[PDB]
């Protein structure tokens, strides 16, 4: 009861401040980038949005907005983690010397190294991703898929469907298969790789502490990788 349910949100709390921190520098250089104007700013518009539902406080938001018009920079850094994982970390920062250190610390303490800029990268595309549930009519999404040009269309045991797309692409398809009546469960344009890294439950354990230990710096926005996580650890 009391006990579990303060635990719970005593995490819960702990990661909307760790949260926080990210989505201010992010509404910052999105700001600062592409204007003030959120209505003209599509990468502010995705943020103010999160941090709307995040119930940051207007005031905090604003000023954040104001003050792109901090210094915080963008860096990717490119290396490899357990098992030969391909790992790629976003940052904003205001001192890259100082997040370059910490960065590779969390590589090193799980037996990873950071490479050199595109060591990585080619790996990772972004790419639209329709998700169609069981009992969807499999060859009527397979009909439009070929039609207006899909990258790849993955039936599952399950009988779900995914659809993959180019970005560019991601909405006319989308509005392709809501046209013909075929109503996905969920649609996002997302990062996917290439090729994975099946891990067994230990390394598979070290590459989670890894990805943990990363986003548990301020200066880490995202972190994406190509490991294929066992059943097992999830």
């Amino acid at each position: 009861k009391w006990a579990n349910i303060k635990h719970a949100k005593a995490r819960q709390d702990a990661k909307r401040g760790k949260v926080f921190t990210k989505l201010i520098r992010e509404i910052t250089v999105a700001a600062r980038l592409g204007g003030e104007d959120i209505d003209s700013n599509p990468r502010l518009r995705a943020v103010v949005d999160k941090a709307f539902a995040a119930n940051m406080p207007k005031d905090t938001i604003t000023r954040a907005i104001k003050r792109g018009a901090d210094n915080l920079v963008e860096v990717r850094y490119e290396g490899y983690g357990p098992s030969g994982v391909a790992v790629m970390v976003d940052c904003l920062t205001d001192n890259k010397n100082r997040t370059v250190a910490e960065v590779r610390h969390a590589f090193s303490k799980c037996d990873g190294n950071l490479g050199t800029e595109g060591s990585v990268a080619y790996l990772f595309k972004q790419r639209g991703l329709i998700t169609f549930p069981p009992n969807s009519d499999e060859e009527k999404i397979m009909e439009i898929a070929l039609e207006v040009g899909a990258e790849d269309v993955t039936t599952n045991d399950d009988g779900s469907i995914d659809v993959t797309t180019l970005p560019e692409d991601f909405e006319k398809i989308r509005n392709a298969m809501k046209a013909a009546d075929l109503n996905p469960s969920h649609a996002e344009v997302t990062v996917l790789a290439s090729t994975e890294v099946g891990l067994d439950k230990d390394s598979a354990e070290q590459m989670l502490r890894l990805t943990e230990m990363l986003e548990d710096l301020d200066d880490v926005q995202n972190v994406y990788s190509n490991a294929d996580y066992p059943e097992e650890v999830l």
